[PDB]
């Protein structure tokens, strides 16, 4: 995407296009530089968003045509082509597949099961020359497609690679395939260069390993395309639709209707009607309506927007009328921000891989010597005649021998599981993070919490949840919990403040337990501004003094033993109480409770049964904290800790060996997720979430952690096992069919057949490393 919209004009290349837009350009204002078209391929010209943009640009492409006929302009420019070109890649491996198949597997064919029932095959024992015959011809002229057109990618792997060395995947590959073919080419030439000469060739052999390859090769790219596509969700909150509320000088109406994200730049309003989609990143200007949304976090938000609140674009209204300006643009639009997170996704670097190419340094030279020394002990065993030579066989001697157990070793090198498993394994896991909800921005992140036994929490939205709730009215005088809900309501009407507004919140949330208006709502008499002990009201004819004993004693309210009972009961949990004094007579009190993040029975007395052990090491008072410790599991507990405390003590717990991590999200909170080995964030309302970071999750709630961590560790169970099969399967097989040993005991192993013998290990390994597609979490 570009910010000079990509415009095609109309009239299929009408230079009078370019013309009249100059001469609007010359015209009209607002253009940062105007400069030359016929040049460029579309409006190249100079510009940006705000001063201009859709609307007035449009509207001025427009009318560069003669009236009343415009140029009609929208946009042109790439909405989502990542599909189209990943699409086309699946598309060009498949072409090349089934290229590959239709030519190799008649080759295979021919010198494979025509012998067993020949009423052909003696058609292929048709000679047509001195031991040079039909099937051997055909055979060989079909082996071209194959090495020499299509897989000719090795080559263009190698030709570089091997240009200086230190060698890949790409060498053996290329010396594999290249070496049997080649000497089945000399093998055929001295075939037909005699009559008593003998058969036997290797051409399945090079057809049957290209198409495995490449097979392979297809799985992972199609796996890649799969898992790429699987952030889905993220970004389709794409919003189309949009309204202009053209206003007058002093902004009270002109008219309104109905748009399109067509003309959508800054500056532009928009009327929010109830289900209607929000038109892209607005903000209400005025206007108070029930909205929810869901962009950086998971368990929703509603939000009762104000006049002036920012709406998320592309979320639902539930009720009220807006008008929404269009203030942002670019990467303030939280779709761009998490686009540049899935574009992020594409960003990773896996540190298992660097151990992988280690290995890969050390294999292939090796492998090619190892090899390389069969061929000279069988010559120098056959040259100087040192052994018997009555179980060769028939139709060979020393030179077919030699070479041919020299073949057979660049054929069942095993490696495809240092090239395909571990990036496929990765990305599979990346994409299950993000199918569950979680962006691992990058494999270090995954390596890394393979190994943890301890983590750290925070308050603040991680352990908790926002403005406390009120949870405790002990009713010291009987009035009816509704009635006290009108009352606190009529006494809150002024002077509207965060804890005020708690208050009215326990009104509103024992009117849903309730059910049904009640009585009247009277605005506050006498009323005296002063949160320091309460404010003072009456509500309803009566003097309803919300306030904590202090005020009690300021405005003369009897005092009562329950009083003191209910301060020892605050006392008891540190809830933070306020007393409510109707008619002067303290009637209950008014208990508030910070509510946690209320799945921890489930999830932290059991993840550490599975093998963590918490450190709460947070920011909240002590008693808050110790009681918090008080409610459920939890060992060491550091309270009255700024953030600081938190960043040095995961400094040395990290450094004492058990890589512990954190999970917690707030801007002071981050300095101990950017010390510590690797983050983990429930929600991402703190913007160093979508920051530095490692285990972001699209919840806020905290189960994802279980399902985060043993995930990883699944992960690294399958990639060690592929590391077992190789060291297994590689080195027991290898020398069976290697030469050196055989001159004790016999029992044959043909050539060809280790091309069917790499194969079973070159796609089983893909099964395994995907294998991790089938996943759930555990609870």
């Amino acid at each position: 995407d570009v910010n000079k919209v990509h415009l095609k004009l109309e009239g299929v290349s009408s230079p009078e296009d370019i013309k009249l837009i100059q001469s609007r350009l010359e015209s009209v204002e607002g253009v940062n530089n105007v400069e030359c078209d016929t040049a460029g391929q579309t409006i190249i010209v100079a510009y940006d968003p705000d001063v201009t943009g859709p609307r007035l640009l449009i509207q001025c492409i427009q009318d560069a045509a003669q009236p009343p006929k415009y140029f009609n302009a929208s946009l042109y420019s790439p909405p989502k082509q990542r599909e189209a070109e990943r699409h086309h890649e699946i598309r060009n491996y498949r072409n090349q597949f089934l290229w590959s198949c239709l030519f190799s597997v008649p080759v295979f064919m021919f010198s494979m099961v025509l012998p067993m029932i020949s009423p052909f095959g003696d058609w292929l024992f048709y000679k047509v020359c001195n031991n040079m015959t039909i099937g051997m011809l055909l055979r060989w002229l079909l082996c071209s497609p194959v090495q020499f057109i299509i897989g000719w990618r090795f080559y263009v792997g190698a030709y570089h690679a091997l240009k200086r060395g230190y060698s890949n995947m790409d060498v053996l590959v290329a010396l594999g395939t290249n070496a049997a073919y080649f000497y089945s080419v000399y093998i055929v030439l001295k075939a037909l260069t005699s009559e008593s000469f003998e058969g036997q060739d290797f051409f399945e052999t090079s057809a049957m390993l290209i198409s495995f390859i490449l097979l392979g090769k297809y799985l992972e790219v199609v796996a890649k395309g799969k898992t790429s596509d699987a952030l889905s969700k993220l970004t389709e909150l794409a919003p189309e639709t949009a309204c202009l509320l053209t206003l007058d000088k002093d902004g009270n109406a002109i008219s309104e209707t109905e748009i399109s994200t067509q003309l959508l730049q800054r500056n532009d309003v928009i009327k929010i009607v109830p289900g209607e989609k929000v038109p892209v990143d607005g903000v209400v200007i005025k206007g108070q309506s029930h909205v929810n949304e869901s962009m950086i976090t998971g368990e929703a938000r509603p939000i009762a927007k104000k006049p002036g609140d920012k709406v998320i674009g592309g979320t639902v209204n539930d009720n009220g009328c807006i008008i929404v300006k269009v203030t942002h643009v670019g990467s303030e639009t939280a779709l761009s921000q998490i686009v540049q997170l899935v574009e992020a996704a594409q960003l990773a670097r896996a540190p298992v891989q660097k151990l992988a190419d280690r290995i890969s340094r050390f294999f292939v030279p090796t492998v090619v010597v190892a090899a390389f020394l069969t061929w000279l002990g069988w010559f120098v065993a056959g040259q100087f005649d040192i052994y018997p030579r009555e179980w060769i066989p028939k139709a060979m001697d020393s030179f077919e021998l030699a070479l041919q157990f020299g073949i057979s070793v660049l054929v069942v090198a095993c490696p495809c599981a240092l090239g395909l498993a571990t990036p496929t394994a990765v990305m599979v896991a990346t994409g299950k993070g993000a199918s569950q909800g979680v962006l691992i921005k990058g494999g270090n992140a995954l390596e890394k919490a393979h190994k943890v036994k301890a983590i750290i929490f925070d308050k603040t939205g991680t352990l908790t949840v926002g403005k406390p709730s009120v949870v405790q009215t002990k009713v010291f005088s009987k009035i009816p919990l509704l009635e006290l809900c009108d009352l606190a309501a009529g006494a809150e009407a002024n002077s509207e403040h965060p804890l005020s507004k708690a208050i009215v919140e326990y009104t509103k949330k024992l009117r849903e337990q309730y059910g049904s208006h009640s009585d009247h709502i009277m605005e506050s008499k006498d009323f005296e501004v002063h949160p320091g002990a309460g404010v003072s009201a009456n509500v309803e004819g009566k003097l309803v003094l919300v306030g904590n004993k202090r005020l009690m004693q300021e405005f003369e309210v009897p005092i009562s033993s329950e009083v003191e009972g209910h301060m020892s009961e605050t006392e008891e949990l540190a809830r933070t109480c306020v007393l409510v004094a109707i008619d002067r007579t303290i009637c209950g009190a008014l208990s508030v409770s910070d509510p946690l993040k209320p799945e921890a029975g489930r999830a932290i007395s059991y993840l550490s049964s599975m093998g963590i052990s918490s450190i709460m090491v947070t920011g909240d008072n002590w008693a808050t904290a110790k009681s918090i410790a008080k409610e459920v599991g939890i060992g060491t507990v550091f309270a009255e800790i700024d953030p600081v405390g938190k960043a040095e003590k995961i400094k040395d717990l990290q450094m004492k060996g058990l890589t512990v991590a954190m999970v917690g999200d707030g801007i002071n909170d981050s300095p101990a997720l950017a010390a510590a080995d690797v983050g983990l964030a429930i929600g991402a309302g703190t913007d160093v979430a979508i920051e530095a970071a490692d285990i972001v999750l699209m919840r806020s709630s905290l189960e994802d952690v279980i399902t985060a961590i043993d995930l990883s560790r699944k992960t690294l169970s399958r990639i060690r096992l592929n590391y077992v099969w190789a060291l297994g399967y590689n080195v027991l097989g290898m020398p069976v069919a290697a030469g050196v040993l055989f001159p004790f005991t016999g029992i044959r192993l043909p050539p060809w057949l280790a091309g069917a013998c790499m194969a079973a290990s070159s796609v089983s390994v893909v099964c395994s490393s995907l294998l991790l597609q089938l996943y759930k979490k555990p609870l």
